[PDB]
């Protein structure tokens, strides 16, 4: 059986919609939407800009504004 490119197949092999993947709610029954859900946030090791956008520690401070919202080169971010 196989689902739906737009679904989850829990491990009992009901098909869920993949928006229901990691959502916080076992809709399975078996728990499996909710296994090895990935970090909600950035890697500790990434910078993360103010609004979120992740990018690799190296882009910190270099003159480049990598974050959308300039934040990797603010006057705030580099002390
Ligand atoms: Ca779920
Ligand atoms: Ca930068």
């Amino acid at each position: 059986k196989e689902c739906e490119k737009d679904q989850f197949q829990c491990r009992n092999e009901r098909c869920i919609p993949s928006v229901w993947r990691c959502d916080e709610d076992d809709d399975c029954l078996d728990h499996s939407d909710e296994d090895d859900c990935p970090k909600k946030t950035c890697a500790d090791s990434d910078f993360t800009c103010d609004n979120g956008h992740c990018i690799h520690e190296r882009w910190k401070c270099d003159g480049e504004e990598e974050c959308p919202d300039g934040s990797d080169e603010s006057e705030a971010t580099c002390t």
